[PDB]
RNA sequence: CUCGUAUGGCGCAGUGGUAGCGCAGCAGAUUGCAAAUCUGUUGGUCCUUAGUUCGAUCCUGAGUGCGAG
RNA sequence: CUCGUAUGGCGCAGUGGUAGCGCAGCAGAUUGCAAAUCUGUUGGUCCUUAGUUCGAUCCUGAGUGCGAG
């Protein structure tokens, strides 16, 4: 009975703090999923509770890669999975924590294997793949397996040539392999959600970065500015690693209220994370689990004991002692989070494109709409109302000459 | 990959009436459950629609049996998996049905592989399995496994029985076989409940028995009585087959007010089976398949083309398309049907067995009583209030002699 | 006119001293019998009355409801 | 009292004919880059008021808040 615990949710909640209780409370270890942990040490402004308040509750995947390095979904998808192993193979049950919910993709069947097969990448196909030009890459895959083609946009270099890839490798169509996608979860899983108000979540992340300064948010960002030189790479890289993190790009060119410069913008870019975070779940986690989850009031924090942390325990007992839970799934508070409109209803599935002839953007090509509620926008967006008048405009300048 | 389409609920709102509709607008084969259809015949009181508005549907597992047969829970294992078979590998696609919902638990892993270790039980091991004692052949499963021994009560001799003849045949206890269970379904399925208010359902499934006489109701069981006749099947066969249809055991008097004898008793039977199929599908059902079902609100029967008709068709669609559903799963009508409150919460947890010196049933083992919650009703029942206290009474007059 | 019977929603057992069984109902169970099987439990205080009595559902008479020549 | 100056949520441009830019904000995508990458889009009656001009956000008269001796 491979079990799985899955704590989801933003960062101001207490994932890494319940992911402790629900370590020894039912011996586990807990992995990590955050594209930042996993940076040796630097801690607080990458977040991770210090480690005397990780109940020696062994942690997997996280802390260890090298700044001068890049961290990419495969790295996870074997280094997480291994660590399941060992946590397994050992009694003890696996705790999955994460922001990077896209990397949950990897504890169910979603991934495409590549790497079993060799298919000679003939050069006539390689230079089709390592083509400068995003659409030619496009056309290539219109023809071979249109289907997929359409699930796309032309501009987008990463997906298309993804797919491309995928068609030439296996050699059968990616259009087929999603259709005939098993979509099941690997070992038997229970998916917490700890969710939280977004007004308030959004002024504790805030005070989160203000008292995060004083923790060492200085030497912090400081000791990265310090691994900086004695390297030096432009921003041709230096854009993708540890720098991510928020404090650095912010201070960089602050280093070659002026205070504010930084400030704001590291609050900013906080909630916008957490904002796509919530939205990975609603419209991609919790739809394909079809709805299984749990949600986890977090929003006042003077009631996370009985609000989070009891009834956690609860509902994560019940799991493991293989009893089906009677908790009902969410507090009647946050009660629409789960429902089908706040979820799936969210989702695109009209994928018909659509061209505008009077309308482009800087790339010279004319704007592409995917789907009839957003074909239908466009043609009512101040742009195409600008573009669709002038044209109408310098038209009216026959009248005057004939 | 191959799919499936199940459509649970009683047997009075249009269940066989929509898996017409389905079959036929996304093609497929209507799989029978109901353990009454599958008989020779006898249809206007066996209940399945007739071929006349069939529409040339394809029907598998029904009226493919003879009066002369006990029909059970394997040979249904085993024809429905075949049946299943044939569809997928030709372009179709299941809709099964159905009234004996239990046979649905067929559609997934559950149940134990008794028949590869076809091992031969020692002498010893079969008296102790064939015993006439039904507390003997417990008290040997207690010993051995004593842990699914409490999930069942020392009087459950079919259960008691086929448990220890799992862990005699498969050497390994059922405890163990079921705590590392993979529960999972076989095939993507989709679950369709198409329930109806329970006081229209009656009222309707009671005219349903009175217009039932006139579509010939009387042949039907009078052709029934007719098999009777040769081998005469005493009370001995009587209740291992097509005898167990509603009106034969009814009416066994009126061929050896009079009427009533059998009508009231006719609707009564009905309704209890219905109620039975409900309690399946909310205690057993729905909480196994993780409250992963559509509702159907069926109560009013002038809007089932829009409450369940049309809608029907629209998630089945979603379904088939390989589409995550954006139907809410259920009218805000027949809400609470899927709330764990009315699903899991009427499971039982504590088994925990208790047991009662001052009361006994006819049997003369004393009761017993299994989980706290019943443990304490019992403690109150007049049963034991009044052995109580003919106790007290009939013990304090020792506590007068002296 | 002759005679028994006249108890839980219905069909029944039963004792001078304060009551039961099955059906139904409600409820739990269900990992080859499931329209089966198993388990628990909510309803009467014995048609009505006056007496017979230390006290009657069970005793006597009667008003009454059914069963018969 | 004499001069600067107020343009969508924040900061800035800008033209005689009725407006932009960066940033926010909102929306969709995602099956080896995902704190990435891609795509779409809602905000203002250009300070108030009165005039020359056919036209006023940009010219002129004061009007009001903000800043400057
Ligand atoms: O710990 P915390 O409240 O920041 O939450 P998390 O670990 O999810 O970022
Ligand atoms: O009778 P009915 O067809 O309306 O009900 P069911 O189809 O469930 O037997
Ligand atoms: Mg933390
Ligand atoms: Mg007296
Ligand atoms: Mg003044
Ligand atoms: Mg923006
Ligand atoms: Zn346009
Ligand atoms: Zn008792």
């Amino acid at each position: 009975s491979k079990k799985v615990i899955v704590i989801a949710g933003t960062t101001g909640v207490g994932k890494s703090q319940l992911s402790i209780q629900l370590a020894q409370k039912f011996n586990g270890e807990v992995i990590n999923s955050d594209s930042m942990q996993v940076y040796k040490d630097i801690p607080i402004i990458t977040n991770k509770h210090p480690l005397q308040e990780r109940e020696g509750i062994p942690h997997h995947v996280m802390n260890h890669v090298d700044w001068s390095e890049e961290y990419y979904s495969h790295r996870f998808e074997t280094e997480c999975m291994n660590a399941i192993e060992d946590i397994h193979r050992r009694g003890k049950i696996p705790i999955v924590v994460g922001g990077t919910h896209y990397y949950l993709q990897t504890l169910f069947n979603k991934r495409v294997d590549t790497k079993s097969s060799e298919r000679k990448l003939t050069r006539k196909q390689l230079d089709i793949l390592e083509s400068t030009d995003p659409d030619v890459i496009y056309n290539t895959l219109v023809k071979c397996d249109p289907d997929i083609a359409t699930k796309y946009h032309p501009n987008d270099y990463r997906r298309v040539q993804r797919m491309l890839e995928i068609y030439y490798k296996t050699g059968k169509k990616p259009s087929e392999t999603f259709n005939e996608q098993k979509i099941t979860l690997k070992f038997d899983t229970l998916f917490l959600w700890l969710y939280s108000k977004p007004e308030p979540l959004f002024q504790r992340l805030d005070d989160r970065v203000d008292d995060m300064l004083e923790r060492g948010a200085l030497q912090e960002i400081k000791q990265l500015y310090e691994y900086y030189s004695q390297n030096k790479f432009t921003p041709e890289q230096c854009e993708n690693g540890v720098w991510q993190v928020i404090g650095f790009k912010e201070f960089l060119p602050w280093l070659t209220v002026k205070l504010e410069d930084c400030i704001e913008r590291m609050k900013t870019r906080t909630r916008q994370y957490a904002k796509r975070q919530v939205k990975w779940i609603k419209k991609m986690l919790i739809p394909d689990i079809k709805g299984d989850i749990y949600l986890l009031d977090a929003t006042d924090l003077s009631q996370w004991d009985t609000n989070a942390s009891q009834r956690a325990i609860a509902i994560s007992n019940d799991f493991i002692s293989n009893r089906p839970i009677k908790q009902e799934r969410a507090p009647k508070a946050l009660e629409e989070l789960l429902s089908k409109g706040e979820t799936t209803m969210k989702k695109l599935d009209d994928w018909t494109h659509y061209t505008c002839n009077v309308c482009r953007n800087a790339d010279g090509k004319n704007v592409v709409a995917i789907g009839e509620k957003y074909w239908k926008i466009h043609l009512g967006s101040r742009r195409h109302k600008s573009n669709l008048k002038r044209n109408t405009r310098q038209a009216d300048f026959e009248k005057w000459k004939i």
